[PDB]
């Protein structure tokens, strides 16, 4: 089997991007961030505290003829900006692009940070992580993906993402007419449980490539590309202005700026985010100052090849049995 679904930004700044799924009998369709940094499918529902819930389509199990609770079962998720959420769980059908996962367990928000509240768009979130992360307890759950995988004509998903455009999701094959050159594949550890692996260095605008090993998560769910402070640094440093602010939280840069590409590594092939792409607008409405799409990962624990990054390629997550990560340029 295969599916294959479009993912919208959510915002004119691609703050994330959001795709429909239909959950349960007859089918609920709710919009969610496919997220590769995290292993839970989290919904806004009938259980989430009304005042809570703000524009957001809700999953209501009861309306669900093949909905079933999962007796006992709870869940709760922090994640590495301070959002959070926690719930219970049913297991349901879940389709997305045409790919269909019967017994899926649908967690059931009771609970969500203002984070999420504000953001009307997003209905939950697909985790597409590695399961060990799933958060269910006592008996953790299989991502949406694991549990597809050996239904698949291959066990592979690929995120296509748009620059303030629509994009793609497949599930099961890879669409040889949506990149241009060849794929380059590179090795994923999986024991930290998300897609990690090991960038091979950067460039700033036209500059010489700096070879040094890099390692970082690819996460869908984050919005912007964070590296190592000495990385970011340099960036910045070809832009007139450019200045990490702490009141700010991160580097701005002034709004009449032209800003220079970033090139990063991938193997011996090279990605390249086009200038326009680490723009991410004034930092208030009106503002001169506009906020930087390439920020410093130092304090996180870990580097983060986020929208900002991925969105440049058409990349594979490739969930055969030793897993890898390809990256193609679009």
């Amino acid at each position: 089997s295969t599916g294959s679904a479009t993912t919208t930004p959510i915002d004119s700044l691609d703050d994330a991007y959001i795709t429909p799924v239909q959950i349960g009998t007859p089918a609920q369709t709710l919009n969610l961030d496919f997220d590769t940094g995290s292993s839970d499918l989290w919904v806004f529902s009938s259980e989430t505290t009304a005042s809570e819930v703000d524009g957001q389509t809700i999953y209501t199990p009861s309306k669900s003829t093949t909905a079933k609770l999962l007796s006992g079962a709870t869940w709760s998720i922090s994640y590495g900006d301070g959002s959070s959420s926690s719930g219970d769980v049913y297991t349901d059908t879940v389709s997305v692009g045409g790919l269909t996962v019967t017994g899926q367990a649908v967690e059931s928000a009771k609970k969500v940070s203002s984070s999420f509240t504000e953001d009307s768009t997003i209905d939950g979130l697909l985790g597409l992580a590695f399961s060990t992360l799933n958060t269910v307890s006592p008996t953790q759950q299989k991502t949406f993906f694991d549990n597809a995988k050996a239904s698949l004509d291959s066990p592979v998903f690929t995120a296509d993402l748009g620059y303030h455009a629509p994009g793609t999701y497949n599930f099961g094959f890879i669409d040889t007419t949506a990149y241009t050159g060849s794929i380059t594949y590179t090795a994923v550890s999986t024991k930290q449980g998300f897609w990690e692996w090991t960038s091979t260095g950067y460039a700033v605008g036209s500059g010489t490539f700096k070879s040094t090993s890099i390692d970082g998560i690819a996460d869908t769910g984050t919005t912007l590309l964070y590296l190592p402070a000495t990385v970011v640094s340099a960036y910045w440093a070809q832009v007139s202005g450019a200045k990490s602010s702490s009141s700010v939280g991160g580097y701005v840069f002034p709004c009449s700026a032209t800003l220079p590409s970033f090139t990063f590594g991938v193997g011996s092939a090279r990605i390249v985010i086009p200038g326009d792409y680490i723009d991410f607008g004034p930092i208030s409405t009106g503002s001169s100052s506009c906020f930087g799409g390439i920020q410093s990962s130092a304090g996180i624990g870990i580097n983060i090849f986020g929208d900002v990054a991925l969105k440049a390629a058409f990349v594979v997550f490739n969930g055969a049995t030793t897993p890898t990560l390809g990256f193609a340029s679009k």
